[PDB]
DNA sequence: TAATTAATTAATAATTAATTAATAATTAATTATAATTAATTAA
């Protein structure tokens, strides 16, 4: 009745591209499973959907793309799912790379510079900071890659089953 | 030279939503106006 995966994501990238049949193909091994398209911007953050559903959830499983670092939303957000888990360890991560290194997320170089050249000019000096320092420690957890040629379909077999293996044995 | 980082300066889409901007028309229904022809009546 409650929600055991929570998904984020990119808004006009991956929404329609992958990670919708990962959704549903997920539907079929019978267990509920959260994602939102609302654009929220009714105020800074939303309490009774995103802030509600992050503590009710189970297992925190991010999809990042190549322009994650872009959304003021997305971000800002993910600081608030690796910093709740670092509280209780009883919950897991299982981040998911998509079209980019494993090497331009732990230092925010590369196709992310641009991103924070301008992002620069608006926040406070410590709050990016707090970004860059949440960013980096979801780049040393294990983690599916996703080449060029790799099927996008049968990853989608082989990590669902890994997110179903830990709620059948428990 | 390429390449990228670093500081600064610089220039049309697209919806979101507020509002105003088109009598037009047809349907339903309302009142008003002219004569002609026919018969009868009075020079």
């Amino acid at each position: 009745v409650e929600y055991d995966v929570f998904l984020s994501f990119r808004g006009p990238d991956t929404r329609k591209q992958f990670t919708d049949f990962l959704y549903h193909f997920l539907c079929y091994y019978k267990i509920h499973t959260f994602r939102d398209d609302d654009e929220l911007r009714k105020g800074k953050e939303i309490g009774p959907n995103l802030l509600r559903a992050i503590d009710q959830s189970k297992i925190y499983v991010p999809i990042i793309s190549s322009g994650y670092a872009d959304s003021k939303w997305c971000l800002m957000e993910l600081a608030e799912i690796v910093r709740r888990q670092e509280e209780d360890p009883r919950r897991i991560i299982l981040p998911i790379f998509y079209m980019v290194d494993p090497s331009d997320v732990r230092h925010q170089t590369g196709c992310y510079k641009k991103a924070f050249r301008k992002h620069a000019n608006k926040f406070d000096g410590q709050t990016i900071q707090n970004w860059k320092d949440a960013l980096k420690k979801v780049g040393d957890l294990k983690g599916w890659h996703i080449g060029k040629d790799d099927e996008q379909g049968a990853i989608a077999d082989k990590v669902s089953a890994d997110i179903w293996s830990h709620i059948s044995k428990e």
